[PDB]
């Protein structure tokens, strides 16, 4: 009936009782009195000289009385202009060695003051738009920028936030999406989204309340003011402690709106970011004077970027396609194509592929199976995306016709207009501290942590954020090798091998800097040693899991000699039983071949030999031997030329069901044409350099530095419309695109690189993770 003394409480209430908790007029469920009650307005969010020494008027939004201070809801600048106070922003930046909470306090408290659209360039414009954000990273501890991710729309990376899942996984793909078996769409506006149905993994608020932290309730219905949101969580704060939550959220709608409206580098945005930094001032002003500012933990981090798109700048499908009212459209910053009608034959997803792949010189969108997205997006895991997807341009749109705001967002996550903010303040946070870009779906694992919680099975490293934390909890642990290698020596003569083919300290120290990989599955493989370079030869999938060389700066490039152009010769160490043939390549018209390590950089004419062995033997098209060629050929000796010498970790990937992980060989789908030679979906390469670049690759001290990729293993290079053109037009930038962590490598592969060093775990974890994007 009544919300007296019940305003904003952190139960929910079940039917027949009505409600009084924060999200009650979303679901139009308050009692008559919540807005005479809760939400008071009278006299403004702020105490004036006047008011100083009032008597309690319950009228009024917040108090300036004697006994606001003991009942906990006095305005945040109370004590300024009561008590001559000075507001947080004012003081001096000092560190915070431990947590200084009042007894009672198990644990700092966590804030996450969430921002949307917050684009991290607005940063650079500092104390003079935004003093109190400013404080918090000069500081606290921050980065230069964190990756959102794809799309980088607001409840995709949101909820990545929460989860610390890509959206494939967590299903919450996009802001508008259908599925196939609910037979029923998501949208931002609309009461589906409600439906828990809708939304998995397990966000931080569930992960808290499951092992006994109370978790303030995250969700605010938009007709409750900010100003209500930052005295309810300040309110909470002050509650008792078997009662009081310790983690907080509070989620801001700009600066987004004004980014849509005026751009991102308008004039316009300056009142959004004082808007913004006002709300933050309200926080920390409020925690000061409940003396928790040295206390809790705030994060301040944001979702997403913002870019100048205009209505100008929009692609039209019905340029492309003669059949547009067959299809439906998810449309944007990213296309996501569809059957209209479910019950139509006609409609046929190879030739609307065909019909939109290179037709302008200018075209500002590239069509994809959702399978031969880049593997960094992680995008195609789950019946809610569509298997036609379309990757539009920076500052562009993709509609379906022209009968369908100056800024927008949903890019590629590597774009730089997408990236967004963290910073981290408080007793737990490093002070002062600079940190290298990362990924946010890194950050579940380390509110877990700030939490002291056990994170649910996530996609971030736990451990690769280390390096932000004064304190640890968690110390990462090697994974142990499940497969044990073999070292099998000749034991197979030349002429016991019928293929149809016609034609060890050392080798460690150089070609294996970092130790061997570990195999993290239960398979039986070989490991082979050669002048030029080791590998570990599967027996289940008659080619190498990985091939490991070392180039030099000043080491030499070489032709393929005419006379062994078709040369294959078989491996003695090798069984002809677990061994490929030629055979196969031949009766398969459509598979040709290459190798792992190349023939193009053999130290010699005699070690050129040992690349030719059937065991470095891998299937590739045609196609994809044009990019494979020039790679080995020119790009190799490049980044040995410019990074003082490269060591080079390649080998396949087999990803049918495009899930991002080790393929069984079950879930193998395609293989060389009467053989059980399996065809990978993609090739990978793990180039590691010292960071040092003075010193060489094999002599480095310090720290390393690793660029990466996994090329898909396409039939055609339709994917490249330059394909037409010499190999230094198109190829580099095919493999920029397609640009990998190692990380995302071990889940395809099930391998564990970087074992054997002289850095830190932490830090190894760190690098794993690290991404190229050459922006
Ligand atoms: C990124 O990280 C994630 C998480 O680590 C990785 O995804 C995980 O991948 C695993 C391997 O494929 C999956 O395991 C399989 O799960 C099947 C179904 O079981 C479900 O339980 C899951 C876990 O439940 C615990 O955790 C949740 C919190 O997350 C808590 O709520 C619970 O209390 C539990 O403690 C749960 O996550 C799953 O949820 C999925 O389905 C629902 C729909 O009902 C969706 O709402 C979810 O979004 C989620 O969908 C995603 O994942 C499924 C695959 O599970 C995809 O099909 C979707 O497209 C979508 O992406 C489930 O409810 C098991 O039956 C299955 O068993 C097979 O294999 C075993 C041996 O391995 C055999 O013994 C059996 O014979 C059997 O065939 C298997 O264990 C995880 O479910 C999946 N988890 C998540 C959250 O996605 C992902 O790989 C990482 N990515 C990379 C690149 O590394
Ligand atoms: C329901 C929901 C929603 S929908 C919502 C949230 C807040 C305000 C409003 C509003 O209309 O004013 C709407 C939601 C949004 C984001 C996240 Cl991370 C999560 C969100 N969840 C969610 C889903 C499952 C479990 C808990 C919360
Ligand atoms: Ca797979
Ligand atoms: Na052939
Ligand atoms: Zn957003
Ligand atoms: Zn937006």
């Amino acid at each position: 009936g009544s919300c007296k003394g019940r305003c904003f409480e952190l139960q929910e209430v079940g039917p027949p009782d009505c409600r009084c908790d924060n999200l009650c007029k979303s679901y139009s469920s308050c009692c008559h009195d919540f807005d005479e009650l809760c939400l008071k307005t009278a006299r403004g969010w702020e105490c004036t000289k006047d008011r100083c020494g009032e008597v309690r008027n319950e009228e009024n939004a917040c108090h300036c009385s004697e006994d606001c201070l003991s009942r906990g809801d006095c305005c945040t600048n109370y004590q300024v202009v009561c008590k001559g106070e000075s507001h947080w922003v004012d003081d001096d930046c000092e560190e915070i060695k431990v947590p200084e909470c009042p007894a009672g306090f198990v644990r700092p408290p966590l804030i996450i003051f969430s921002v949307d659209g917050f684009r991290a360039s607005y940063m650079k414009k500092g104390s003079k738009v935004m003093p109190n954000i400013e404080k918090l990273r000069s500081c606290g501890t921050h980065a230069p920028y964190m990756r959102p991710v794809y799309p980088t729309k607001t409840f995709p990376n949101l909820y990545t936030l929460a989860t610390g899942l890509y959206p494939e996984s967590h299903g919450i793909v996009g802001n508008s999406m259908y599925d196939p078996v609910f037979d029923a769409s998501f949208h931002l506006r609309g009461r589906e989204k409600f439906n828990h149905r809708w939304w998995g993994g397990q966000p931080l608020w569930i992960t808290a309340t499951k092992q006994g932290v109370r978790a303030g309730t995250f969700f605010w219905s938009v007709s409750i003011p900010h100003e209500r949101r930052i005295l309810t969580i300040l309110q909470w704060l002050s509650l008792p402690d078997n009662e009081r939550p310790s983690v907080y959220a509070f989620y801001s709608e700009q600066p987004d709106f004004s980014g849509h409206k005026y751009g991102p580098f308008g004039p316009e945005m300056t009142n959004p970011l004082r808007e913004i930094d006002k709300t933050v001032g309200q926080l920390m002003d409020g925690l000061k004077q409940l003396r928790l500012h040295r206390c809790v933990n705030v994060i301040f981090v944001g979702d997403h970027g913002m870019e100048d798109v205009t209505c100008d700048r929009t692609e039209f499908l019905s340029n492309y396609l003669t059949n547009v009212d067959d299809i439906t459209l998810v449309p944007g910053t990213l296309g996501r194509i569809r059957a209209k009608s479910i019950n139509n034959s006609k409609y046929d997803p190879k030739t609307i592929i065909a019909a939109l792949t290179c037709k302008k010189p200018d075209q500002h969108f590239k069509p994809y199976m959702k399978q031969h997205l880049p593997k960094r997006l992680h995008y195609a895991n789950n019946r809610r995306i569509e298997d036609i997807h379309l990757l539009v341009d920076r500052r562009w749109h993709v509609a379906r016709k022209p009968l369908d705001f100056q800024g927008d967002h949903g890019f590629d996550n590597k774009v730089n207009s997408m990236q967004t903010v963290f910073v981290g303040y408080g007793p737990t946070f490093k002070y002062r501290t600079k940190v290298p870009p990362f990924e946010n779906i890194e950050l579940y694992n380390v509110m877990c942590d700030l939490l002291g919680l056990k994170p649910a099975p996530n996609n971030g490293t736990h451990g690769s954020l280390n390096h932000l934390l004064r304190t640890n909890t968690f110390r990462p642990t090697m994974p142990d090798e499940v497969s044990r290698p073999n070292y099998p020596g000749i034991m197979y003569l030349q002429s016991e091998f019928d293929l149809g083919c016609t034609c060890k300290g050392s080798t460690k120290e150089r070609h294996l800097l970092y130790g061997r990989p570990a195999v993290l599955y239960r398979t039986s493989y070989d490991i082979l040693y050669h002048t030029d370079f080791e590998s570990g030869y599967s027996e289940i999938f008659l080619m190498p899991l990985w091939t490991s060389y070392t180039i030099s700066k000043q080491a030499e490039v070489s032709s393929i000699p005419e006379h062994l152009t078709n040369c294959v010769r078989p491996d003695v160490r090798v069984s002809p039983g677990f061994s490929q043939n030629c055979l196969a390549y031949k009766n398969d018209k459509q598979m040709s071949y290459g190798f792992l390590f190349p023939p193009y950089l053999s130290s010699s004419p005699e070690a050129k030999y040992d690349a030719f062995l059937v065991t470095n033997m891998v299937p590739m098209y045609p196609a994809f031997k044009r990019v494979w060629a020039y790679f080995q050929r020119v790009l190799v000796k490049k980044y040995a030329s410019e990074r003082n010498g490269v060591n080079v970790i390649s080998g396949p990937i087999f990803d049918y069901n495009y899930d991002g992980l080790r393929d069984t060989e079950d879930e193998i789908k395609q293989y060389v044409e009467g053989s059980s030679i399996p065809v990978p979906t993609h090739y990978y390469s793990i180039i590691t350099s010292c960071l040092d670049f003075t010193q060489p690759a094999d002599k480095c001290d310090g720290p390393l530095s690793v660029s990466s990729f996994i090329l898909p293993h396409r039939p055609d290079n339709d994917e490249s419309c330059a394909s037409s053109e010499d190999e230094s037009k198109w190829v580099e930038e095919l493999m920029k695109m397609h640009t990998a962590r190692v990380r995302d490598i071990e889940h395809l592969t099930g391998l564990d690189f970087y074992r054997k060093t002289s850095r830190s775990y932490s830090e190894i974890l760190t690098l794993k993770t690290y991404l190229h994007t050459y922006e």
